[PDB]
């Protein structure tokens, strides 16, 4: 069997879908999609100059509708840390495109300078970036490699799926014209919808020029009903996944009333206490690099026992944990995103501690439980 | 402003979305795709050697990952009997292939032997049908145009948003290689989701060709998650709108224990009511043709009072009401669809009556309602 | 089988029950128990002189409470228009206290006068109303009694279950001492609260002397929490139904947003409507004074068809229906009260016409739904 | 300010309370009824010669429903180990009986022999148990009471409200008359109910005799309804918590779904877990005798820190906190009943450490986490 963790949903979250009598044309529906347009802003970090969209689907129909700023022959360069970096290569093979992609080592990042190196040999006309690798829980310093490609491409594009709402993006400030992520992960709201954030050149070039889309994911066509609902009118385009959206609106009205910066510092505290634990129970984290130990996602090397067997037995442990597939290592990974709180640094490492020690994982039993209480009272 | 009237969704259905630790990995989810795939073959009026999937978007997606089953130059021909008919045409324009399409006049529908003359004269790959015209309401005989072109052409889909789960509908039996619908229409259920029923043929091409589908919309890369689900196994392709699944699976719950031939009885009865009410008053119907009376929508023609004026007065009376957009008549439409019953059948009429009453649009008051009591008594 | 008409609650009131970490210590609990306690002031009459109080029950509950304000062998008068009139007098049975029930002819009312008459004979503490009789569907003139009675007796108690929120009631302005009610019926709320507001006097009563009330039902061991709730302050009696509570919150939000007048006038309209389609329709009415016809509940009498018959055809339909009880009519009994539209009027006579036509009571076939139609657009 | 934890509801529980068309005739609402009768006689270990009941309020209207045994002059002995047991007392003081209460030092427990020594020294129609004393933690050895004493008194009554669920309970091998309980504790469901289990002796004094009871509280008005509901019949007494029956039912679906004797485990393992940690921290349990320390309760004694800020410093820590209310002792309580689960035991601990280091209250910081795990481990 296959078992991947679930991002746990507020319930309230959830019980926003419950009205029953509500369509595209709806003044609630309007509302709570104007409503999470904004939001979409405000955890991105921009201005009223940059474009949201929220469409159907999740990351993977957003990464594609980034075909909307193509034309034929268009070249493009793919900074990938792993499988959803690889994504953005197996998209572009269905568009008549020219790609180029470059990897790091297992489990390490692509330097800045490494795609600074890159764009001033070729020009490109769209860089695509991870800013958080899932499978191999390592951030992308996408900021540090924007400020040294900006002026050698014409566009870069963000996957945010697992960076948005929990690590600090500033789309306006470092300059990016596609800024995506979906619905379901560090936004922490019901699967079913890809979100987009344009700059302004992003949107001249859909407002003026042709481009290689098919139908469903031309921006262009959803452009109308996101413009038509910030003025408070309805439009059709095709029928979005309403209830979701009501959904989101919900997730992202407890977003703000927590607060962007302090959403961050949540995540950066769960994630660095139980990082504090894996450590203290003398485990090997799977990102190289420590400046890259994304706050969203950790993977877990095991020296000893099965990961496929760590996953069957913390199955009902309230847990969200995942398999590793990368070849170059034996793990599991803990992601920790969205209404992470403390509570759950400690479950995630005292289910670790329970199940390791059944399975005979060299650990130091005890110690990690510890380590994370520790760095939980220290801040 | 736009005011479109939503399906009202039953909340026994709704409430099947709220579990809130739900993953596209989960047992539950993997039994509701599960059921919801057999819910399909189950509407459709097929046997386990056709095919079903269940993916993101609606109606709309559906019908673009219909290309999954074409190559460059392909030969198409759309029969269209208005705006959904003329979606396929548009859908088309962003692909390397053929499009001829068949239009009636304005309010009617293509007969079978204009069709069957069309197959005749030049070959085709694909025919594109209608079931049910949703912009005019009215219903295609299917059937009728397949019996004639089945020998002539190699594939046939029929868009059914507007008829699966009301109209009569054997996929297997007319032999239809693409039978398609959305969730939130005639089968009553959330937003969100395509389904699609395929023939072995279909399957074939899928199997064994290539295709000029995008990425997110090429039914090859669902169907792993769909032969998963059915043999109990979770499978990743992208994440699919987990909770709509859910909802939807409820959906069909309830319509296998109404029945299939219940339901489509159900649908004829109110939507007889309620066109004898329209006639008792004066009113004029949009479909040209009587037999093409659709169990799901009726155009309703105005000659004196305001479309739109009718559509802002009856925005809270429990109706679904929506504006007509064909320039050949000044119409509103009605919306009777899902789990609509007798008593939206009354409301109908009792709202119209003194809408229009109010509006001084010339009608028999009174006369009306008698009618659909007249018809509800005699079933 | 027996089978009563169930009052319609709204999804939201529903809703609003599902927050799983609520306790009576819990803000939110605190925050709802206080604004229902005002809204109980608004929907009754009365300013802040007047002390609500909410109790675990019923309507019930809520009259044995009364109690409170007793002691052994005082004097009780009973007001007694049927069944629930009646049930006081049941209830004092189990207590030290004296009793008198007035009683009309089947299906009347007590007048004024014969009160008056009865209060200036004998010395009474209390004299016990029922505003609405809900087995006769009879409301009594509670304002001409009480103005009559007024001088000549200690405590005036007002059954309102069937007409707080949907009949006018000034409990302040007509001085009475107990107004009280339930949370399920015209308040349209979920069942398990009963509901009271007393006046100064019946408050100095509560402070000041002993009672014969059991514990449970000592409205003296609410008191605190009551008064607690309104300083923002939790305080323990006993465990009352939380998320019940919650759900009467959002209750009285729906009430405050539609205003009580408002209200008032959609229940006069709905059941005018309602008695309008039963005259056409050539049935005749339990209560036997047009005065006193309930806008809450009509009793309608059968010539011919069994009562109990209409009641088993129209279970699914929609519908309000539930048995007469009172020995000297033959029929069923509508209820009409709560979130109740002009829809609902016209379904009930439409579910009326059919089933009544089925099964052979003589009446005019159409002419119901057509007067109802005509009630409705008039006003 | 007052705060107590509540009890967390399975959101599945909650959820079973949205129907909006139920009344007390739905045929959903007598088989959730009769549903939750045998669940009541499945949790309490009785055959179908014991009664069950399910009556509106909670433990109090249940403990106060136990005068429907009684009659005037009736001898009971209460055997009150603190604030709950002491409650019988403040309820039988308002009906004409003869109380005795037998008290321990505080936080102890009586003993057996010392209930023998009073029930063969004085004749009693009543004696009265708490099986566990929520306000200090303390199980009462109820089974070896009871074997003592069943030959010298004619009924024996067992408040099981912190127990039922949760502890071992016998009701029928035992010979209790009446086991109470109610809906929001130890079976984890939402408030509004009281639950009673009487055996065919209690029966027999109802179906046969008089009593002092009230009417509400009267078990004899409640009889119909419980009897009706397992014949699947309604019936009508006074309108029930129709949605909270409901939940409930949802509530023994689940606890039968673990079985009793794994539910009983759970909490054994639980709460040794919650007691080995709080020992490692060097921390005093209120309860006296080791062999008393309750499964769902355990009170925690300061000697520095000021209980109340405790409280107020863990909050939104997702716990289950009380405060302690006994004059003898400074401490808090430990709410852990229900759905409580190992995750829970860890949190408790944890939240307890950190809170306390804060507060600069005494402990072995780090140890208490360990020595949770420890016995989580080793079962
Ligand atoms: C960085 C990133 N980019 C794109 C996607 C694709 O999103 P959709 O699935 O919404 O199309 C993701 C999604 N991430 C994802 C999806 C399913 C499983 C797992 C796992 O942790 O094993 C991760 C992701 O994490
Ligand atoms: C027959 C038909 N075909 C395709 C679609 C497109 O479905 P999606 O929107 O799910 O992609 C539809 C949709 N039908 C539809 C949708 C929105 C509004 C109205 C209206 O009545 O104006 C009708 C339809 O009715
Ligand atoms: C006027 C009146 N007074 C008291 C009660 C008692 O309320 P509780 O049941 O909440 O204790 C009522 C309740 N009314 C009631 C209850 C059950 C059935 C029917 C029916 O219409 O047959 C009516 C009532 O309508
Ligand atoms: C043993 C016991 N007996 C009777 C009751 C009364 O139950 P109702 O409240 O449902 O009538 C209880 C209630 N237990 C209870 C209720 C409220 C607060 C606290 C606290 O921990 O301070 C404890 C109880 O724990
Ligand atoms: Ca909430
Ligand atoms: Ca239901
Ligand atoms: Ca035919
Ligand atoms: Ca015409
Ligand atoms: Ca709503
Ligand atoms: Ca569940
Ligand atoms: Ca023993
Ligand atoms: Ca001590």
């Amino acid at each position: 069997l296959l078992h991947v963790g679930p991002t746990t949903i507020k319930e309230d979250v959830l019980v926003a879908g419950l009205e029953n009598n509500v369509g595209f044309t709806s003044k609630e529906f309007v509302e709570a999609l104007a409503y999470s347009l904004k939001g979409l802003r405000y955890v991105m970090g921009a201005s009223k100059n940059y474009q949201p969209l929220i469409i159907p689907g999740g990351g993977t129909s957003a990464m594609e509708s980034v075909t909307s700023l193509l034309k034929p022959n268009d070249k493009i360069l793919v900074v990938s840390n792993g499988v959803f970096g690889d994504r953005w290569e197996q998209i572009f093979k269905r568009y008549p495109v020219n790609v180029k992609v470059l990897r790091p080592s297992p489990g390490d990042y692509v330097k800045p300078g490494e795609v600074e190196e890159e764009v001033r040999k070729s020009e490109y006309k769209l860089v695509a970036l991870t800013h958080v690798e899932t499978s191999t829980g390592v951030r992308e310093p996408v900021k540090d490699v924007i400020n040294k490609i900006r002026k050698y491409v014409e566009l870069i594009v963000v996957d945010g799926v697992s960076s948005v709402g929990a690590e600090e993006v500033k789309a306006e400030e470092w300059n990016v014209d596609v800024y995506l992520t979906a619905s379901q992960k560090a936004l922490g709201s019901a699967a079913g919808l890809g979100l987009l954030l344009l700059s302004p050149k992003a949107l001249s070039i859909l407002d003026s020029q042709n481009s290689i889309a098919g139908y469903y994911l031309d921006l262009r066509n959803w452009l109308p009903v996101m413009r038509g609902a910030e003025e408070g009118k309805a439009a059709y385009f095709a029928t979005p996944p309403v209830h979701v959206i009501l959904q989101l609106a919900e997730a992202f009205r407890l977003i703000e009333k927590e607060g962007i910066e302090n959403r961050i510092k949540r995540h950066t505290m769960v994630a660095s206490a139980i990082r504090a634990g894996l450590e203290a129970l003398g485990l090997e984290i799977v990102a190289r690099r420590p400046e890259s130990y994304s706050n969203t996602v950790t993977g877990v090397i095991l020296k000893v026992a099965d990961p496929q067997k760590v996953l069957a037995g913390t199955v009902n442990e309230g847990v969200e944990f995942a398999p590793g597939v990368h070849p170059a290592f034996k793990y599991f990974r803990i992601g920790h995103m969205g209404w992470v709180t403390p509570n759950d640094a400690i479950i995630a490492i005292s289910v670790i501690e329970r199940t390791l020690r059944k399975l005979g994982e060299p650990i130091r039993f005890g110690e990690g439980v510890k380590a994370v209480e520790e760095v939980l009272f220290s801040a």
